[PDB]
């Protein structure tokens, strides 16, 4: 053969599976919880985020079985819970943050190892999560700048809709 | 000037055609030998991935042209050919997991070389070669589950068609 | 003139002609049996196949006619009648042999007494007889790797079709 | 069980079928004949009539197998060939009356023996010659009143169709 | 090289060529001639012949300048005028019944000098000239058979077309 | 049976399919040299023939596998590899002269050893290697009346195409 | 957080806008000279290659305030103007070379301190312009081998255009 996978390239894969999962679960119930509160514009972005990180995860499984590994579903990262819109922001923030510097030292792994579809799986999922923590920064200097109410008010829908 | 490219990545580039007119020989007359013998639908799919060698093999003529060096289209890699399902499979794969080798290498040299345009065709390379091998391990795993002759069956089209 | 044509060309198309009504019939009659049997995709293949052998015996009884001959309509070739479906394509095969036989008999008689036109006619045959040919030792060769049963299967319709 | 036919039906089935096949070349050579001495709206519907005898020896060979019957499509009537317009119609005509009787005895014996669906089988065959025989007496008839170069000319298409 | 034919098969295609502008000038004045003569239908039959013998002219031109060699449109065969409809029929058919025996000649004469392309020229335009003789052999057995007078009216349009 | 061709029939096949490889990659890498170095037009032209000769390919080996041959993709015949426009079109027309003369003798060996279907696949391929020919003949000729730079920029495309 | 880039990387990163910014303006320039010189087709291309370079200043400014640096738009690189078509052939290539050397230098700073993500972009802009330089390498060739004259021809459009 063989397909069978470096045994530290497959943790690497299953870490990252791990924390997109969480991130899965984190984006879903702030989505709800935004919702709930009236913020309806933010709350959809959130939602097709969650869905986003459902493809990455979707990506790692499929990586892990190629490798001839065992995807680990059984278990998600520690969710980061938000009690009002700029915590929401900045527990997502967080989140990213931390999957950033796990595809980094990932994509070195694999390049040390010599897995190189694997490394471009890193570098792929490491440019789609700096596009997020943009956009995330972006929102959290907006809302500095205007006022939290300013933030909530443009990111809530009229009672009509 | 100058896109002269060093001799080491031509001599690669050159590897990878011998590697690839191999192939692309090695799956028409699988086409062929499956279609005499009844098989049409992995015929159709044999025929196919030999029309997608045939991309590669001119992706790999381009850059050596556009390198100044000179494409060798003489002679092609050692033809595996099987003379039942089973075995047809099973020289596909062999030929890929030889490709992988080759361009995981490949890849490697011009990196330390400082061809990074070159490297970035052998990583492209690498991953279509892995989707390949990743079909057929599949194709391989099912007719050992389900029987050769189900297999062959599954893949076979009614008189009719 | 005149059209006259040789007698031993006319003979030689009204061999032609005994087989071909022979082989609609054995066509037909198989199409009709392997429908009552159940193999529905394999009966319509050979009611499409007696289709074929009506077109010949049509263009031979045109060509007679034109070398001012006299077509006979009046007996048709002995049948060969099969009892189950690895039979049926034998049958056929068989038949389709003796059918390639006569016609490189007759193009080198037109040949030999300057009919080319009526020459170029058995060439036309012939090749379409080797294609027949061909096809019926392809579902031979498949009916013997994946048995008997499974190429009954593969060549019959579910109930609600 | 069963549906296993008495055995005068599947003769009577078999007597059908025997004159059908018969009819089928009968009209397939007066086409070519008519066409080929320039009768060509006469050799069209000459064409149209072996069609439609093509499908009554189909309805037969289906009956016979659905009785468990052997349907025999060896040998075919006696061929009655006309060498001019009015023979042509006459020899038809003739072949018509024969199946008018045939198809009436059999319809009697059908019944008799308590098989009432090949007796509708018949009696629909039956109503089929009655409706040719009327078409060929009415031809025949026209030729009588206007002159055999007449209808031959009726019949004819001008040199540019 | 080199395409350089052999001088005698460029004097059978120009003998070839002589012949089919022949036929050309022939069928175009007979289609004016009948046309003058009411006989509109034919006419129209005659001018088509004519465009079909120009194709022919064409593709020998275009063989001959292939094989290096000198086409002759200088000179055309003898060409052989009816002055009724009985007559253009003998006398197109006495034109087919030439270029059938010199493409018969001429086909051998390319077999032997090991020129199989112009050879299947021959063959090609046999097969036409053998084609046109039936059409017209066919119309002088109607013509028999009706009577000239009943050929001629059914050949020719009313008034008001 | 059988199908099994004469030896020296699949060996004359075999013979063919080794030029038709050649052609193959010599006509791939005419039309990416020619393309590197500026004729875009005449490239275009050299992509389509190397598709050809792969179709030419492609009947051979089903051929070969009908008579129950083997046919042999591991070697290719020796390529003519040009270093301009006019050595580039007299290196294709060398080829497709030995072609010519290979099917030829091809032909006439099928002949005498009675298979006619692969006598008539040979006479295919020798009428459309002599267009070939002629194509190139025509295109040497006008690069020697108007210059071989002024055919470079008649066969050259504008920048902005 | 933090996305607070490496300075050499946004020191990078400002020098490739730096010569992005040369190449839009160089480019422009050249695509008005040529027009004003007759050039119009060549100066539609020349037109098109400035807004993709506008394109890629746009990419790098991004990337720069991503990193919370401060991209520079205040200089541009020194301009080749060439005074001729193979003059301003000449310059642009000049700049794509100089480009090159710069992305390949950055790339691997960009490798070297760990922004995966820089580097990619500058792995991008890398094929980019390689593609670019072949375009460019291969009209200089084509001018050399037709002539600056036919060369000049070939890429105006005429009085009416
Ligand atoms: C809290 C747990 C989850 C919730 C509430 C959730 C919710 C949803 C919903 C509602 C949709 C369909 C959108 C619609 O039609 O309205 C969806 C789509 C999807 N869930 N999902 C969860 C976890 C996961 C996980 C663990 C995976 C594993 C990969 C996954 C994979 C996908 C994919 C790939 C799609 C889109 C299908 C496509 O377009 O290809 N979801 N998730
Ligand atoms: C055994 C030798 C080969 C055979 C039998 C073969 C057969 C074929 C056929 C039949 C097609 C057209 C598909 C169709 O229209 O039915 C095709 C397409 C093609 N052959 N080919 C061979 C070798 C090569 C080589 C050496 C190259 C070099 C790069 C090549 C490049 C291509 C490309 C790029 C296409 C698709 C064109 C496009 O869509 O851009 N084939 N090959
Ligand atoms: C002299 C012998 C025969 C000749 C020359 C002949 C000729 C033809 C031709 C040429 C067609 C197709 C019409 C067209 O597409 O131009 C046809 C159709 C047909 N032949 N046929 C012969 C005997 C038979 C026999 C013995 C049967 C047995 C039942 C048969 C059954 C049929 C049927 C059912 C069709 C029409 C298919 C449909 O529309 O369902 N032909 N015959
Ligand atoms: C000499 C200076 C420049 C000139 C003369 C120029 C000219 C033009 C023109 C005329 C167009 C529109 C094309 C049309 O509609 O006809 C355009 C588009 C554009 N200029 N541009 C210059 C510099 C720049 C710079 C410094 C940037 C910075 C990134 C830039 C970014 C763009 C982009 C991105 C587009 C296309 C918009 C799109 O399709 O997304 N141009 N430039
Ligand atoms: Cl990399
Ligand atoms: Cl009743
Ligand atoms: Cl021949
Ligand atoms: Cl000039
Ligand atoms: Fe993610
Ligand atoms: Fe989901
Ligand atoms: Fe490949
Ligand atoms: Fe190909
Ligand atoms: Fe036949
Ligand atoms: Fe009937
Ligand atoms: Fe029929
Ligand atoms: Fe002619
Ligand atoms: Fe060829
Ligand atoms: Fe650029
Ligand atoms: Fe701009
Ligand atoms: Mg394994
Ligand atoms: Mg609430
Ligand atoms: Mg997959
Ligand atoms: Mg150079
Ligand atoms: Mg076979
Ligand atoms: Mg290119
Ligand atoms: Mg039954
Ligand atoms: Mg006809
Ligand atoms: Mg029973
Ligand atoms: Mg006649
Ligand atoms: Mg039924
Ligand atoms: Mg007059
Ligand atoms: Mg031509
Ligand atoms: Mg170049
Ligand atoms: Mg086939
Ligand atoms: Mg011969
Ligand atoms: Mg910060
Ligand atoms: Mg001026
Ligand atoms: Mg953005
Ligand atoms: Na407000
Ligand atoms: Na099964
Ligand atoms: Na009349």
């Amino acid at each position: 053969g063989s397909m069978k996978g470096e045994p530290k390239v497959i943790e690497r894969l299953n870490e990252a599976l791990f924390l997109e999962l969480g991130a899965v679960n984190q984006y879903w119930l702030h989505y709800r919880l935004l919702n709930d509160w009236g913020y309806t514009r933010l709350a959809k972005k959130e939602r097709e985020e969650s869905i986003e990180e459902m493809h990455h995860a979707d990506k790692l499984i499929d990586r892990i079985i190629f490798l001839e590994g065992f995807p680990n579903l059984q278990t998600v990262s520690p969710l980061r819970i938000g009690q009002n819109v700029k915590e929401v922001l900045e527990a997502d923030l967080k989140g990213e943050y931390d999957a950033r510097a796990s595809y980094k030292e990932s994509r070195e792994i694999c390049d040390k190892l010599g897995d190189y579809v694997s490394k471009q799986l890193f570098d792929e999922l490491l440019a789609d999560e700096e596009g997020h923590i943009d956009f995330l920064e972006t929102q959290l200097d907006l809302l500095a700048k205007i006022g939290g109410e300013r933030y909530g008010q443009l990111n809530a829908a009229p009672a009509d809709e």
